[PDB]
């Protein structure tokens, strides 16, 4: 253990916080990484939740391509190319994953058998799959 109210590195940043007794955190960059951040990563495939999103991810969470907005199945569904307020996530003509609901990550309707269900397309690691 080494209490020095922070500990990062490849030259983090040690720093500490005083209005709580004690608040201090490893200030290192967000594509640091490595115990107490000692490399330069680079984790970031949605630097939101899935609102918009502006990457290549079009296949759910499993890998099919998933069903796009304007596949008959999915106007069948809620949140496609023919309802309402689509224009505001821009689904028709389109695939990838939308998250106008009330959710943490993109979801798409993809078909899970015989019903297009919104499953957030697993947008998590991106360097060439690897
Ligand atoms: C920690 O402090 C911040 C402000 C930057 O100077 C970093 O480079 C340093 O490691």
């Amino acid at each position: 253990q080494v209490p020095s109210n922070c500990d990062c590195l490849n030259g983090g940043t040690c720093v500490s916080n005083k209005y709580f007794s004690n608040i201090h955190w490893c200030n290192c960059p967000k594509k640091f990484g490595g115990q107490h951040c000692e490399i330069d990563k680079s984790k970031t495939c949605y630097e939101g939740n899935g609102h918009f999103y502006r990457g290549k991810a079009s296949t759910d969470t499993m890998g099919r391509p998933c069903l796009p907005w304007n596949s008959a199945t999915v106007l069948q569904q809620t949140y496609h190319a023919h309802r309402s307020d689509a224009l505001q996530l821009g689904l028709g003509k389109h695939n990838y994953c939308r998250n106008p609901d009330n959710r943490r990550r993109p979801w798409c309707y993809v078909q899970v058998g015989l019903k297009p269900l919104v499953q957030e397309c697993m947008v998590h690691d991106c360097a060439d799959g690897k």
